[PDB]
């Protein structure tokens, strides 16, 4: 469960938050195949409540209703059709597994449901998977109240509802079973992996009795013995019973401490400044880095969301933005996980976003297609980070110089800093409030380089800045404290 499934050479995930398959289908074909990326994270893709009030909240598609894969993201064949053609191009798809619950004890009975399937959540009655009441904790929970109350309390936070949450029995080997069958479905259409949605509420002997009864990987695309990947959602900043470690043997955890010591770092904020990034990694007390799903900000904490924190940085950011998901991107640690957002109309009631809740881009609960500008850009209140040229030449960085050492690091004991990757590319960076003018080991082969932030490498030329690496491997790099990115990279192949 540790290895991607990705193509030979793709070290990095997208998750297309809220996308319709026919959109990423399109995608994968277009930008994310020769774009060099590794794989999509969808939205989960089985059935959930329409929750009407508020209108359609990105939220609503984490209280499942039933396995059937029909979303408004789209149907079975759409789903099919997608998972296909992007493996066809060798861009794998990641499901985002909601397997911890079901909806909220409280939502009104009834039809209300992206596939029109019944349920009753009072009665705990899910005839479409089906569930019954026989199959919830909730005669497991200790609480007063039946959800969970305290975290220091590990037990209660994997036998109680969370935030009302309907949980699963997932101790029953029935449960187990339904749930094994719908990711079996999953596999068998030809998906790679799995986001494990909630894996802190779930215990680690429930999970990996599910994951036993999974099938190899589909056989026209993938290896035989091939096992699905499995990156397990448990947000441990520390001080808690319950640890990222103790889902190790289930496969790779997502480093919640990342994205905010990053964040925090480069905001400069609590004294931190990125001369101190020189032991980035486990010397920071992150998890070992071959069990990492690292990632600068994902779906929940970029709206404050259970967030990390106000350090998060998110693509409202854009310049600092960049700055850390390009330094993520050049850093050896953790396997890499990038954002890809819609834009919805924030508004504060100091230190409130109100609108937090928002669904993505729609008209009247129909999500809205992705178009795609001459600019390479997206329309339709998508944002697209992934395709901004800075992220996206850091995508293919990260491939580049895949298995390279960290190495010829710099820093002026403040904010300017700079490393490399073995002889196949170097990165520098300048958030000091003056100029950074000097010159660099870069540890790369002499020649003219396309700095891939600025620029790209087309025809034998630049059309951005150029780097000359003499005979020493040395360089000149002067980066203004006021440029509106305020980093350069150059690798092996954006060379002349
Ligand atoms: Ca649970
Ligand atoms: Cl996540």
């Amino acid at each position: 469960q540790y290895s991607s499934n990705t193509q030979q050479g793709r070290t990095s995930i997208v998750h297309l938050f809220e996308w319709r398959w026919v959109d990423i289908a399109l995608e994968c074909e277009r930008y994310l195949a020769p774009k060099g990326f590794g794989g999509v994270q969808v939205s989960p893709p089985n059935e959930n409540v329409a929750i009407h009030n508020p209108f359609r909240p990105w939220w609503e598609r984490y209280q499942p209703v039933s396995y059937k894969l029909c979303t408004r993201s789209g149907n079975e064949d759409e789903f099919r059709n997608m998972v296909t053609r992007c493996n066809n191009v060798g861009v794998r798809i990641y499901v985002d597994a909601v397997i911890n619950h079901m909806c909220g004890n409280a939502v009104s009975a009834g039809t209300s449901s992206t596939c029109g399937s019944y349920f009753n959540p009072g009665s705990r009655d899910f005839p479409a998977v089906p569930y019954s009441g026989w199959d919830f904790n909730d005669g497991k929970c200790k609480t007063g109240s039946g959800d969970i109350e305290n975290y220091n309390d590990a037990t209660q936070v994997r036998d109680c509802r969370l935030s009302g949450l309907l949980d699963l029995a997932l101790g029953k080997d029935y449960v187990r079973s339904k749930i094994a069958e719908y990711m079996n479905h999953l596999i068998d259409i030809g998906v790679a992996g799995f986001r494990i949605d909630a894996s802190k509420h779930m215990w680690p002997g429930d999970i990996k009795a599910i994951l036993d009864k999974l099938h190899n990987l589909n056989s026209n695309w993938f290896p035989e013995g091939s096992k699905p990947f499995i990156y397990q959602e448990v947000i441990d900043l520390g001080g808690e019973p319950i640890k990222s470690s103790d889902y190790f043997g289930n496969g790779r955890v997502t480093e919640f401490k990342y994205g905010a010591k990053l964040g925090t770092v480069i905001r400069k904020w609590n004294g931190e400044k990125m001369s101190y990034l020189k032991n980035w990694g486990e010397g920071w007390g992150f998890m070992p880095s071959d069990r990492a799903l690292v990632f600068v900000d994902n779906h929940d904490n970029q709206r404050g969301h259970g967030a990390g924190g106000a350090s998060i940085l998110t693509f409202w950011d854009a310049r600092l933005y960049k700055m850390a998901v390009g330094f993520m991107l050049a850093h050896p640690y953790g396997f890499t996980r990038v954002m890809s957002s819609y834009r919805w109309p924030r508004y504060f009631e100091n230190g409130k976003d109100v609108n937090d809740w928002v669904g993505p881009p729609n008209d009247n609960g129909v999500t809205k297609e992705v178009t795609i500008n001459p600019d390479t850009t997206c329309g339709n209140d998508w944002v697209c980070e992934h395709r901004w040229r800075q992220i996206r030449n850091m995508v293919n960085f990260r491939n580049v110089v895949d298995g390279q050492p960290f190495t010829n690091w710099y820093d002026n004991g403040s904010n300017q800093v700079a490393f490399g990757r073995g002889n196949r590319g170097f990165i520098v960076f300048n958030n000091d409030d003056w100029t950074f003018s000097l010159t660099l080991q870069t540890g790369l082969p002499a020649g003219t380089y396309c700095d891939v932030i600025s620029g790209d490498k087309i025809n034998g030329n630049c059309t951005g800045i150029k780097i000359y690496v003499s005979d020493d491997g040395k360089a000149h790099f002067s980066i203004s404290n006021s440029a509106e990115d305020p980093f350069i990279a150059i690798h092996a192949e954006s060379k002349l």
